[PDB]
DNA sequence: GCGTACGTGCGTTTAAGCGGTGCTAGAGCTGCCTACGACCAATGGAGCGGCCTCGGCACCGGGATCCCCCAGCCGCCGGCAGCGCAGCGCCTGACGGG
């Protein structure tokens, strides 16, 4: 088993790993979808690549 | 102090509102289908700490702006007093009239 990190997978660099956490514990809802952290990583890099 | 335009009020007139349909599309709904997201156990590399050295900025001193300021100055004009006189009423000629 070889792994790669989702962070690769979508072609970001904010932490689709990470952010994935904050959002089951923190208490956002009772289940987060798969597909929503990556969405939710992209977002944040057109909104901090926008300021700098 | 100016001054205009908006507050009040009269005379039209028109779209608001009611009350009346009649349609249907879209919401609420149940049943069932199924995949996808949580949970678990191992796993390793990515991320965070503790070092630790270069260099960007900091700090400075100096010289280069570069605005800020104000009489100088002329220019301009306005007021100003003086000038020359146009313009009108009455004075006053021209002269038969009074």
């Amino acid at each position: 088993a070889k792994a790669k990190t989702r962070s690769s997978r979508a072609g970001l660099q904010f932490p689709v790993g990470r952010v994935h956490r904050l959002l089951r514990k923190g208490n956002y809802a009772e289940r987060v979808g798969a597909g929503a952290p990556v969405y939710l990583a992209a977002v944040l890099e057109y909104l901090t690549a926008e300021i700098l």
